[PDB]
DNA sequence: ACAACAGAGGATGGAGCT
DNA sequence: GCCTTGCTGGGACATCTT
DNA sequence: AGCTCCATCCAGCAAGGC
DNA sequence: AAGATGTCCCTCTGTTGT
């Protein structure tokens, strides 16, 4: 019963909807690696494991990944992150022994209304601290951006 | 010091494969499991996250167990999409050794090269005559990779 | 049909309607 | 220090030679 | 089965603002 | 300690030859 959103990106978060229970949002984990002349952030994969396992979740529980799906317009840079958070989140959720299934972006954007025009500002931050109050705490700062898409996403794979 | 345990290559690409080193013991190396997934108006084969687990379980290789995978460094000459799955299959592998248990090194490809393309199988050949029969085929130099990877990983030392 | 080769570097997904 | 805009879309790695 | 529209980002690296 | 320079893939869609 358990449902698990994942935003795959460099700054996301994971959320965690166990029944019965009160939900939960974690920023994902990352690190500081050296790419030719300079840093670049990436996802810690170590750290991910271990907050995953902490859950203590049923074996064979659903995660709901958020497609990478970047714009021609992008970087090769883009493309290459966008594809290396998305397959990391895959073969760590894999390899745990959770069900993954993909979701596209626009996918929440079904049952919670949104659109192009009045653009997500703070739309999506402010949608997810409405279906979470627990969490509203966590979402007032405009960082919070993959904290809120994490919470949609499960909240998608929920209903 | 050096490493007296198993020691592991992988070359993360598509095509790519994986090569396990056995101490006194008959090398192998495995095609990387794939499958064909529909995108966009087409489908191109991309790694398949749970064979690939189920092969390495298969080897209940000792927990902390050294794998070197050569890093994916794309040109920027190459499509968006080269960018895209380069990352894709060098996340998805990071993401399931890590979580398998496994110590994951990125290798440079250059380094491994340049311990020892068109003469990589029979470099690869030669220096593992068992799996000679296998290197006959111009497309086995994923396998020839996997090969050199995990050659070059057992000549570093460790802790 | 599968392999080897050649050449350039590329959105994707979903809703709707024929 | 750590956010927050704002804006374009981007090699990375090693070996040399200043 | 097409075949139209129409929607969807994030990465990364600078300057400024709290 | 920085710069100059030269190397290193793969993806994807065709076409061609087994």
């Amino acid at each position: 019963g358990w449902v698990i959103g994942v935003a795959p990106d460099t700054s996301g978060a994971l959320a965690l909807l166990k029944p019965n229970q009160p939900p939960q949002v974690f920023d994902s984990p990352h690190l500081k690696v050296l790419v030719g002349k300079g840093v670049r952030k990436r996802l810690d994969a170590k750290a991910i494991v271990q907050l995953l396992k902490s859950f203590e979740a049923p074996i064979g529980t659903t995660v709901y990944v958020a497609q990478s799906t970047p714009y021609p317009q992008d970087g090769k840079q883009g493309w290459w992150s966008g594809g290396f958070g998305y397959g990391m989140w895959i073969g760590i959720l894999v390899a745990s022994g959770f069900s993954v299934i993909p979701v596209p972006s626009s996918a929440w954007k079904s049952e919670f209304q949104l659109t192009k025009e009045r653009s997500n500002k703070d739309y999506s931050r402010q949608v997810a601290s409405q279906l979470f109050p627990s969490l509203s705490s966590l979402l007032k700062r405009k960082k919070a951006h993959g904290r809120a898409a994490a919470l949609l996403i499960a909240a998608y794979g929920k209903g």
